[PDB]
């Protein structure tokens, strides 16, 4: 089973829900491995669409504020983690139920659609903790949002409302919080009735030609990040947090 | 190769005031694109590429822009039919990729299918607010075409393009403008006046400068676009032979 | 510097265009001065570099007086030289290693707009307008805009600016991806500088390295695009269309 996730499947939809509500669904080492196991399963299961979502208040507070060998290992872990999203074969949808921070935001550039509650916020304060972008965001975010918008978020740590994230290309659509659940699931159940192989083959035509590039971006990002974790600037920034 | 107008069976093709206008002309069929119209569009584009016009416009007659592909098996079966349609598609999309002059769409009404996906290859797109945009490929058991699998994520962002291309969502003119597919939307009652006043203005700009500027923008993308086209057409061949497409 | 004012404080180097009586038009000397200002800024102790204009304009772009400075080698040599100069100017922006922010205080035109595509952020007054009338001038795109504008704004929007010479309001440029944010003119300086001074307090290696991971893998493409745009211009400049245009615009 799963300690940190609740994974369910029915009617052509697999739902992966982060399940550390007391910790704002902060991603610890366990959850990194569990998310990868769940995605590996979903890639081979009978579902047409896979959804990631959060339990409760937050979608995710991002990497859990939990040694050269540790930075190597974590960089290796991170690279494999990101690689699962890059290689994921079926439509992948984020259902962003509340605030989203860190690696949980950056991965959104690898998702096929992203629905957000009006109470969702989006925040990538990497530079504030003395680190660099990951999840391929160094490549995807400038492309999605434009460099002039991506920069405020990636380099300068501006926090976006769900409306702003929608306007800037990161979010497909925003629903009021009161009916968010209803509105998203009625849509997704509708999508799960579409010809299965058509959906799968359509995403492959869109994604396949980009994967080699996205894997190289990931590798570059994790290298830089490994460097940042070993730096005095990062330890001081994080200690000073 | 023509003087003022060139007769076609499914198109009206005219040239005045520095603008070649290519208009779909099957209004009783919602300007659906049949085999005849694919070949006729290709000939018109070849002609427009060589005539003295500065700008070329694609539009529809009547209430639709185009309802897209119009819904006989050769001796080598449905497999050969699939390859033949894939080859025709590839050459067709190719003519749009390689078109050397500014190419503008005047979307007077609903656009569906291949007529929408090619808009990714246009220089400008002017829509009436009663224009709607729909690419229900997946609903018909098919996959993207017209280089949309590449151009649409780029233009609209993946998050918006997926909903259009994979899940078959229909966009209003305003949504398509908000998401970068449409240059500008006009009220239907001003549409023809406003669009044609601009276009006639545009056609008075220094002609070589307009052509050379389009070419600086587009030339270095062509090899990639031709490669996307070939891949999409190859995938589509397989879809057309699948249970989902037929059933 | 004759045509710029370069200062540095609070972790920010400010390069300000300084020909207000000529709408901060970029003459030959200003091209060289900007390159030198960026060279100095690349190695100084600031963490953010800002470009802005003095007076009511950001910049009116290339100074058309630049076409009248005819060397002893004639217009052919001049065309070749100025194309190389342009190539190396734009390449300074492509290669600039620290966060580079435009503070667009008023109307911006031509090369001054196109370069915005290579900046990290762009903050504009609601008095700012953006115009790239290359076609009116019988010219073709520069500053990598032939690649960056379609990517940033979408082909459908980029064409109207680049080919057909539409002038954008600050709000439209913000809506279309060129500008990060727009502020009321009355509060613009205080709102922008309050922000920039906070940004300058962020861990400086993180800021530098984050920019490098975003920008480094795209630089070879950008240099190739710049090289091709410049090769075309070298031709355009010697066209009847550009000659006739420049004689008209010089009469304005």
């Amino acid at each position: 089973g799963f300690e940190t996730l609740v994974v369910t499947s029915e009617d052509g939809i697999t739902k992966i829900m982060f399940n550390r509500p007391k910790k704002k669904n902060a991603i610890n080492t366990e959850m990194y491995h569990e998310i990868m196991r769940a995605l590996k399963a979903a890639s081979k299961d009978d579902s047409i669409i896979t959804v990631l979502t959060g339990n409760g208040d937050y979608y995710s507070s991002g990497n859990d504020l939990t040694v050269e060998e540790k930075a190597k290992n974590n960089a290796v872990l991170l690279r494999e983690f990101v690689g699962c999203f890059i290689d994921f074969p079926k439509p992948l949808i984020a259902v962003v139920n509340g605030p989203a921070v860190g690696i949980s935001v950056t991965l959104l550039g690898l998702f096929d659609a992203v629905y957000a509650s009006d109470r969702a916020t989006f925040h990538t304060p990497f530079s504030h903790l003395g680190q660099s972008p990951e999840g391929c965001s160094s490549y995807t975010f400038p492309k999605i949002m434009s460099p002039a918008k991506a920069t405020e978020m990636l380099i300068f740590g501006k926090k976006l409302t769900a409306g702003e994230a929608c306007a800037q290309g990161l979010v497909t659509e925003v629903f009021p919080d009161s009916t968010f659940q209803k509105e998203v699931w009625t849509r997704l159940k509708a999508f799960a009735k579409l010809p299965p192989n058509a959906l799968r083959i359509s995403k492959e035509v869109i994604r396949k030609r980009e994967r080699e590039k996205l894997h190289a971006v990931n590798a570059e990002e994790c290298n830089v990040l490994q460097g940042r974790w070993l730096s005095d600037e990062c330890t001081n920034a994080v200690v000073n947090f």
